[PDB]
Order: C-alpha cells, then structure tokens, then sequence
C-alpha cells in the first residue's frame, strides 16, 4: 500500500531530523485521503516503536531518538490541527502517571478522541495524584485517561487509579506499562484498559481495599542494601567493574537500582513474567553496549541470597534467573 | 495595545485549558500583522513566566500548569508552521542539558532561528553529553545552542559546553540557569550567552583547570548532609514528628535540593545563587504551609558539618543572612 511507502518516507525524514519533510508528508497523505487516525497509528506510532528498537539495540543514540520524537510530536500536532471535530460528546482528561514521561502515546489517544468529538484536556507527562485528584474534583470530566508506558510504574498506577476512582471519575487506562495485551491492568483490576486510541474511542461510544504486601515494602525499604549486595557480588565475580571509571560505576549503580525496582513492580502485581521479560530485555540492552549479561546473573544470585526467606520475591528472582539463562543459550 | 488584550485572552485560554481558543487567538494575531516573534516572546513566553509565578505561590497546581504548557507548545508549533523561512543560513542544533526538562524556552529559540532562515534540528529535553558529542561530530553544525533553565544544572552545563567545544562546534548558551544577564555563563567562560531568541539570532548574524575540592565534597557527602539537616529538623522543628511517608520524602527531596543548589553556588563561586535559591525556597514552602524557619534549622546544621570548608561556609552564611532578611519582610 501507500502505507509501506509512507513508513519508509517518514522514517527517512525522522532519521534525517527533517521536521518540514515529515510534516509535509503527513499533510500530503491527508490531502490524498489517508485518514488522520491511520497517519497517527499506522505511520507515526509504528515509526516510534522502531526508533525504540534501534535505541535498544544501540544502533541509534539518544540524540537521534530525541530529534525524531520531537518531529513525531509536530506531525501529531499538524494532523490534529486538521482532524479534530467540534466537541459534542463530553470531556476527557488525558494524563500520564507521576514519573511517566512518555507523553507521545497519550497525545495520540488525545488526538484520536478529539477526532471523534470529545473535548480533551491534555495534561501529558508526569502528573502527581495529589494534583490530578483536585483537578478531577474541580472539573468533573466524563472520564480520566491514564497512560503508563513503563511496567516499573505499575505500583504507582495502582495508587493513582484508586485515587481517581475515589473521585467517582470513570478511569480508562493504557500504554505499554500494562503489557502489550493489557495483562497487568486486568491483574490489578485497574480501570478499563484498551490497546489503542481507536479501541479507547470505541469504549467511550458504549452505553457505559488492598492490603500491603510486606515483601513489596521490603524491596522498597531495603533497596540500597540490595544494590550494595549486587555491587559486592560484581566486585567478586565480574572483572570489568575493577576498571570502571566514575561514569561506568554510576551506570552500574543506576542499573542495579532499576533491577531492584522492576523486581518490586513484578512482586507488586505478583506476575513473574514482568521480571522475566525485564531481565531478558536488560540482557539485550547491556549486550548491545558491550556489557556481558552474565553480570546480571551475578547480581540476581546475590539478591536472591539476601532475600531467600521472602518466598514470593524468591520465586520471582528464580524465574528471572531462569529467563536469563534461557535467553543466553539463544 | 493589542498585546495587552492578547495577553489577557491568551491567559484566559490557558487557565481554561482550551487549546483551540489559544491556537485560534495566535492565528488571528498573525493574520492581523502581529509578528510571529512577538506572539512567541511577548505573549507566550510572558504567559509561561506568570504560570510559574502562580505555581510558585501555590495558586496553581501542577495539573493546571501542565494543561497550559501543553497548549503553549501547540501555539508555538502552529506559529512556526507559518513563520519559518526556507533554510538558507546554515545549521544549528538546539538541545537542553542532560537533566534539563524545560524544553519550551529552547523550542522558542528554535522557532525564532528558523524564522531567520536557519535550519534547526531540535533535540529538546535532557540530552546526555555522551550522546550529544557524537551527534555533533556526525553533523558538524555551524553551532550548538544549549539551554539550561535550572541553576542547579550549572556544573553539568560547564562540562557539557567543554565537551561540545572539543568537537570544534561553536557553543551558544542561554536560559535562566545561566543567571541574571548570563552572569554564570560569563564567569565560567562557558560558551557565548544571549538573553533571548531574538538576541541569539542577532549573534548568529555577526561575522563571528583544577578540580574543585569543596564542590567535590558537596557531591560526595550529599547523603550525610541531608541526614544532618533531617536530624536538626527532628530536634527543632515540631511538624516533622507528625509527617507521614509522603511529607518525610518531600522533606528529604527538598534537603537534597538545598545541598545541590549549595553545590552549584560554590561551583560558580557566586553566593547570590544560593542566596536567591534560599529566599525562593522560603516563598515556595511558606505558600504550602511549611514554616521557612525550617530552612534556617537545616542550613545551620549543614554549616556546622562543613565549617572547615571556607567557600561553602561563606555561601551558607550568605544564604542564612538572605533568609533572615527575607523573613523580616
Ligand atoms: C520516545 C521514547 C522516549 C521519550 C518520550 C518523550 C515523549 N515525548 O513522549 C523519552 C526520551 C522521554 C523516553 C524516556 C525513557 N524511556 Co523511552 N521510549 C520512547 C519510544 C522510542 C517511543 C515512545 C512513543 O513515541 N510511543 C508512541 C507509540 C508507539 O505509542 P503506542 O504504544 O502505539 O500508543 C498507544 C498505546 O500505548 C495506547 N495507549 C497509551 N496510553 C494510553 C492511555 C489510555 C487511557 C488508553 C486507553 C490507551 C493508551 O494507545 C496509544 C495510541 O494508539 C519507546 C518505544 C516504544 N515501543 O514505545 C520507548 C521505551 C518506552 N522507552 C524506554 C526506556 C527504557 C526509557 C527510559 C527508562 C530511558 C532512560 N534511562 O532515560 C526513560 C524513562 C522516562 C520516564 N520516566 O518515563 C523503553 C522501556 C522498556 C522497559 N524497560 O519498560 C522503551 C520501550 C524502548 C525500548 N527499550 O525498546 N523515552
Ligand atoms: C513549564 C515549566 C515546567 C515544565 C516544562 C515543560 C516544557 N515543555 O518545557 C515542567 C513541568 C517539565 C517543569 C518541571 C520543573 N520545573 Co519548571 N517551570 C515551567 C515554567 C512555568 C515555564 C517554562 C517555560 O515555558 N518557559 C518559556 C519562557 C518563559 O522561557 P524564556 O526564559 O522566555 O526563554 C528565553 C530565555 O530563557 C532564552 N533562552 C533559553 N534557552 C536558551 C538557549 C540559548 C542558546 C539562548 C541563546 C537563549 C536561551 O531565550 C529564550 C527564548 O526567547 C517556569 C517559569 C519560568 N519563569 O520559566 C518554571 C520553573 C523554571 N520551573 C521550576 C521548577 C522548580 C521545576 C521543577 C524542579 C519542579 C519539580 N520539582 O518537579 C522541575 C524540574 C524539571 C527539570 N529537571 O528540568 C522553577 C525553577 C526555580 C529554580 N529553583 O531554579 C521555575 C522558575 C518556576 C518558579 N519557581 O517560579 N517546569
Ligand atoms: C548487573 C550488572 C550490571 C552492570 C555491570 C551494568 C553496567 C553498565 N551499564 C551501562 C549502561 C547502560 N545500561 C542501561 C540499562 C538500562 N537503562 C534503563 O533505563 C533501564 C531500565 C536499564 C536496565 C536496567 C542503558 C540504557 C545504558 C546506556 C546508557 C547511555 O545512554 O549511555 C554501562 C555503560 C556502558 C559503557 O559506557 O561502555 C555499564 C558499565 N549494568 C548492570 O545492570
Ligand atoms: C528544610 C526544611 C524543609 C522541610 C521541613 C520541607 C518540607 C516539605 N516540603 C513540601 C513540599 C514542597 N517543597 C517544595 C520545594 C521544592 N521543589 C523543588 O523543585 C525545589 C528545588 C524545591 C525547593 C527546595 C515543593 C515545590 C513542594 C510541593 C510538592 C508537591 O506539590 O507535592 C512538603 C509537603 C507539604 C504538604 O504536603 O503539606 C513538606 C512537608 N522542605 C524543606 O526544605
Ligand atoms: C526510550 C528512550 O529514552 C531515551 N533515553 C535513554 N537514556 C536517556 C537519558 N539519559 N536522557 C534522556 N533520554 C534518554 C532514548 O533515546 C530511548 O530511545
Ligand atoms: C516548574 C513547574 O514544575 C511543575 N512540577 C512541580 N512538581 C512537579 C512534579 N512532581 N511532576 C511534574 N511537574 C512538576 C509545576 O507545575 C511547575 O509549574
């Protein structure tokens, strides 16, 4: 189709950092009868996933991604400066979770909803619940749409969703943070999930008590201890650490913290496949940057030792180690 | 003065969270002969400062600011989808420092440069030097334009500017992070500063050391110093005793920020950085029902620990004097 050609031309503009070409392409596609929603979901969204794949593989830098993403935002704005219908359906507030800076997925949702006649107030990146809740109380929208892209944000998602529901505002949720097929929204009972902006719009067209886990609490309270334990194990087993400068040591510490935090998220939703997928993803990220993924196994074994009398955490760690071992046999 | 009226109408749209009205206003102003640069600098920029004032005073929430800022971004895009000239002058890369997420000031610079015929690649928020440097080596732009809004980022700015210069790329710098009249850029010799997008464009139209041990100590001992501040608050500041996890975390975050701004102040050896930060902090906290006297408690505790660091000691003294003076009026 013209969509194959459109994707190639769009990626070429994004890779070149050429905002005018990307926007002009989008406008010409609209002029030729390509639906706005198709430009946003089949062209822009698809390009952004691929940019992520390239970054993950260390084939693109952060600068290259940033250039592209900013242009994709301009494409989304240009397309919405044309496809938006007069607001006749009601009012939706679109917000990212506190600590969630992937605004572009949420912007696509906002634009698609506007195209169907919703009045949308877009709040975008990182809205604290303490500020979002009074905003919902102030304006009483028909729905709040909460976007989460990182599964590590799932504990926060659960809290923010609960707080929003307590205002009586219907909650829609989405983004990659709930998993590609919405699994972690369903596990949490977190609002109504949908996979895409199109599906969100379809939902809106219809005629329509959580005890703390001490094991999760321990992963938060003992984070520094666990990072330190991982580092000490790397000191014993992983030779490159001995020659790391400040920058590489800081990256190691950052990554160790992220390992603990994803383990915490996995335990929170009690789905070991969160930690499993995280560990295999981490292996790919590190390998692509010349860091042996065996380093991860060293850290996981060390954390498992410290927490071996925490049965749920132990199970998740075991699952992570098995997933890594399986990944590394290729 | 259509600009007085324009400002009122714009702020009304922003306060209402009405993107269509704000964009339509901008377009009507352009249609009536208001220069694009005027819409961006005299209307949009001015509104964003005022949103900052309202937030600082706890009169606007984060949600209210976020709604407004996203609309201002759409105004900037709409105005640039009209005012940008064909690229004929050369190539500028526009980037925020690593850890700097105020992209909008940099977007205004980008749009104004495009209006003067520059090809601009906008990288926006938070670009690590390790990624920016190879990008500059790859593309050899005529300049890189670095934006910094938070003075706490100044030590990083100094390093990133040096790294960019080492690629042979001329560096322009700006944003609030370089201080009043660019003072902190100028004392460091960190690139060529300019106050506004207009002035940046004007510059482009022309024919063109030992590590700091006191700074190092403020970074290395950050946790210790936060803890010292907290222990003093425990001894002297009654509300802390009744704080839940959330308020305790906010206290800890703020104490860290106090240390980090002290580090920046010492780094550029300008006590007025720390002084202005402390008085700003007092206003922020007071507006949220937290006694600014709490800040004095923390500062006195940090001064005790670091009393044999002469530069740091001086900056802390200056901060305490600035706070005392602020609190008598
Ligand atoms: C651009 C980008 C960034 C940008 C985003 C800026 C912006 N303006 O949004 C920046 C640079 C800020 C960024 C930062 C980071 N990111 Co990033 N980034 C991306 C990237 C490449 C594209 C995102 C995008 O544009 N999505 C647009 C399209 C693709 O979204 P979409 O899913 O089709 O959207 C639909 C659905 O999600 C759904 N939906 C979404 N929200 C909602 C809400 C509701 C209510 C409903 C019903 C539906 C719904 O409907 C949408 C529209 O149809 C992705 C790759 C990816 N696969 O997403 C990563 C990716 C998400 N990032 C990733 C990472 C790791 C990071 C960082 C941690 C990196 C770092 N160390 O700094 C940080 C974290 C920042 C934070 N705290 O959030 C990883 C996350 C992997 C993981 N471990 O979970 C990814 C997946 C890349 C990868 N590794 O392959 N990132
Ligand atoms: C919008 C906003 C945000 C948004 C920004 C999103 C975005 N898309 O940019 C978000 C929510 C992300 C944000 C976050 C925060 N912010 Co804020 N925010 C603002 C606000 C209200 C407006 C910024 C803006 O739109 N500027 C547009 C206009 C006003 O910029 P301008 O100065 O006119 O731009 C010109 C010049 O600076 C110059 N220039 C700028 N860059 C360059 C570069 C070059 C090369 C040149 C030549 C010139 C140049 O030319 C420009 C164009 O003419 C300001 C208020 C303010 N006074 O700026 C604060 C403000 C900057 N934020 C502030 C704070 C404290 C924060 C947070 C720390 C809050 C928090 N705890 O989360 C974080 C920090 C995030 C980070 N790490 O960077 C404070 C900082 C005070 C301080 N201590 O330094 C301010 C001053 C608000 C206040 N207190 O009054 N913020
Ligand atoms: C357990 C052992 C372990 C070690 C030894 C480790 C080290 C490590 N990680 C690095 C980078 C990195 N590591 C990550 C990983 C992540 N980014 C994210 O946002 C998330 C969630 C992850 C995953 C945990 C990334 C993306 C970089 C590259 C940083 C950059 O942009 O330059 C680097 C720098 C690479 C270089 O400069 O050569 C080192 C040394 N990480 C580890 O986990
Ligand atoms: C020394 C004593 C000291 C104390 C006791 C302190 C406490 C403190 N600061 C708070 C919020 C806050 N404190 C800040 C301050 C900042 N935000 C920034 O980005 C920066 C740089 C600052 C300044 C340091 C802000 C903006 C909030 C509001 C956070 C929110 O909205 O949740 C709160 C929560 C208020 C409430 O919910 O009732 C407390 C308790 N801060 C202190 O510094
Ligand atoms: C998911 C996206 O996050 C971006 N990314 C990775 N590390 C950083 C960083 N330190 N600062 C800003 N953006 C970053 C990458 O460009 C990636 O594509
Ligand atoms: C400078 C701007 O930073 C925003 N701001 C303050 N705290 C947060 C936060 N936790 N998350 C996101 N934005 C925030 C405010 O809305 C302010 O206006």
């Amino acid at each position: 189709d013209i969509l194959a050609a459109g994707r190639e031309e769009l990626m070429a503009a994004l890779a070149e950092g050429d905002e005018h070409a990307a926007v002009d392409l989008a406008m010409r596609l609209l002029d030729g009868g390509v639906p706005a929603d198709v430009v946003l979901l089949e062209l822009v969204a698809d390009a952004q996933v691929e940019i992520g794949v390239l970054w993950q593989a260390n084939r693109w830098s952060v600068a290259q991604e940033h250039a592209a993403t900013a242009i994709s935002e301009r494409v989304i704005a240009a397309v919405g400066d044309r496809a938006a219908a007069a607001p006749t359906r009601g009012h939706v507030v679109v917000a990212c979770l506190d600590g969630e800076w992937h605004a572009l997925p949420a912007r696509i949702v906002a634009e698609v909803l506007r195209g169907r006649g919703w009045r949308v107030t877009f709040l975008g990146a990182s809205v604290p619940a303490a500020h979002l809740v009074p905003y919902l109380e102030e304006h009483g929208p028909d729905a709040v749409a909460l976007s989460c892209t990182l599964p590590r944000g799932l504990p926060r998602a659960d809290q923010v969703v609960a707080a929003c529901r307590a205002t009586g505002t219907p909650v829609l949720v989405g983004g990659l943070g709930f998993g590609p097929d919405g699994r972690w929204a369903r596990v949490l009972g977190a609002g109504t999930w949908a996979p895409t902006a199109r599906a969100a719009a379809d939902l809106l067209d219809r005629p329509e008590p959580r005890p703390a886990d001490p094991e999760y609490a321990a992963l938060r309270a003992r984070r520094a201890e666990l990072v330190d334990a991982g580092l000490a194990a790397l000191h014993e087993w992983f030779p490159p650490l001995r020659d790391y400068d400040a920058r590489r040591l800081d990256a190691t510490l950052d990554d160790l913290g992220d390992i603990v935090d994803h383990l915490a998220a996995s335990v929170y939703v009690d789905d070991p496949e969160l930690f499993g997928e995280f560990v295999t993803w981490t292996a790919e990220v590190l390998a692509a940057r010349g860091v042996s993924p065996a380093s991860v196994e060293v850290a996981l074994e060390a954390i498992a030792r410290v927490l071996d009398d925490h049965p749920r955490t132990r199970h998740h760690l075991d699952h992570g180690r098995r997933a890594l071992a399986a990944h590394l046999e290729h």
